[PDB]
């Protein structure tokens, strides 16, 4: 069966992870079943602050890796089109003007003009039961006489978002339109232009919006819903796309996907009518997979715009991944690991240099460097001067990485030249 679906969101200023999470179900529909999938952009004017919006929505999808068939429409680019739609409506009475404010309509509801730009409204039959079976609500049935005759055309002659919805929906041979609960009363007006104009309805699937941790809506109060800060924050694409994927939608108790199982198991009957929540937890669990699941050089291209040291360290000195990888959960976290490491110390933490003996340190870190100067790149020698391990680590750690709790001093002294590591203890004696 051939499906037809679109990605065409409402005016927004970049790509928010809802709209992304409602770009990905129409997305996999369309491909689990080899159809057809777009990418609208509604502009409803040609302003400079539009322009970049599109541009972001349109940079965050590249990102994401969701491509699209044909080019991307624009509603600038279509403006006589429904012009004519609009027109035709007039001429057919189904549309009329209205010069009516809207406090004058409301009181009228309950109970040649000169100058006025007016509106264009449609005239919605009263006294009738619009109907569409939804493939997560099931029948969803509405009383016309709870819908007034909406603004189809505002006074300078733009369509509303709901028309170009709409007419672009029809022209483009839409089949099925996967939505949020939260344009759920759009639904019954686009059915109205819907039958108005003898267009065909499409499906509907209305899925419940994503949930915070305490149950509230997902909304700008969280401070994280553009696309692009998931980037900036270290997150890869693969995780985003598993993470928002499994929200609202669930295959077989399995929690991590890759991008060719769900183009193979993706179904919109199994979309829940649940609400789901959004668990940091989750995310960050499924980002520290992908991400310990990447090679070393493809980490390298990664970590570029994250880590303050340039990698130009042998292929062993991957050594430096394989102590990080398992404790880092995104690529922020790694390369700021990363950077106590390859960065040299400035300063030392005074919580254990405070509490250290000059006297018997300072001979003891200088007995070390003779003896590992004379080897090189992997077995470490060990202090024989009769004490504990803890009495020489302590004093090392503080020399090569200045924190209290890294890396092994093992890994450290090999993944850091041989050179370099005596720059740093003789840095700490002096």
């Amino acid at each position: 069966s051939l499906i037809v679906t679109r990605f065409a969101p409402s005016p927004t200023g970049y790509l928010h992870i809802g709209g992304l999470r409602t770009a990905i179900f129409n997305y996999l529909f369309a491909r689990a079943n080899q159809g057809k999938f777009f990418l609208r952009i509604e502009d409803t004017d040609l302003s400079r602050n539009s322009i970049e919006a599109a541009n972001a929505i349109i940079e965050a999808f590249k990102w994401v890796g969701l491509e699209y068939d044909g080019e991307i429409l624009y509603q600038s680019k279509r403006f006589e089109i429904y012009k004519e739609y609009i027109q035709k409506l007039l001429d057919e009475d189904k549309a009329y003007y209205c010069y009516m404010s809207k406090d004058e309509l409301d009181a009228l509801r309950e109970e040649p003009p000169k100058g006025i730009e007016p509106v264009v409204r449609i005239k919605v039959p009263q006294n009738e039961v619009i109907g569409f079976n939804d493939g997560v609500k099931g029948e969803v049935k509405v009383n016309t006489n709870e819908l007034d005759d909406f603004i189809i055309a505002r006074s300078d002659g733009t369509p509303t978002y709901n028309f170009v919805v709409i007419v672009d929906d029809a022209l483009m041979g839409i089949t099925d339109v996967i939505r949020g609960d939260d344009h759920l009363s759009n639904t019954p007006k686009q059915i109205v232009l819907y039958k108005a104009l003898n267009f065909k309805i499409p499906n509907f699937f209305h899925v419940p919006m994503i949930l915070n941790e305490e149950g509230q809506k997902l909304s700008k109060r969280h401070g994280a819903t553009n696309v692009m800060d998931y980037q900036e924050m270290g997150y890869l694409k693969e995780a985003l796309v598993n993470f928002l994927v499994r929200l609202g939608w669930s295959y077989q108790d399995k929690e991590i996907f890759s991008m060719q199982e769900l183009l193979e198991c993706f179904d919109p009957k199994d979309l829940n009518s649940s609400p789901s929540c959004f668990s940091w937890h989750k995310l960050n669990w499924l980002n520290a997979h992908y991400l310990k699941n990447q090679s070393a050089q493809k980490l390298l291209e990664l970590l570029k715009p994250f880590s303050f040291s340039d990698l130009s360290h042998l292929n062993p000195a991957d050594r430096l991944l394989d102590a990080l990888k398992e404790r880092s959960q995104t690529l922020k976290e790694l390369a700021l690991k990363i950077d106590e490491v390859l960065i040299a110390p400035v300063e030392y933490e005074e919580k254990v240099f405070k509490k250290l003996n000059q006297a018997l340190i300072m001979p003891l870190l200088e007995k070390f460097k003779l003896e590992l100067k004379e080897a090189n790149f992997m077995h470490k020698i060990i202090e024989e001067e009769k004490i504990k391990a803890g009495s020489f680590m302590q004093p090392l750690r503080l020399a090569l990485l200045g924190k209290g709790g890294g890396i092994g001093l093992k890994e450290a002294l090999f993944i850091l030249g041989k050179t370099e590591s005596v720059k740093r203890i003789e840095n700490f004696l002096k």
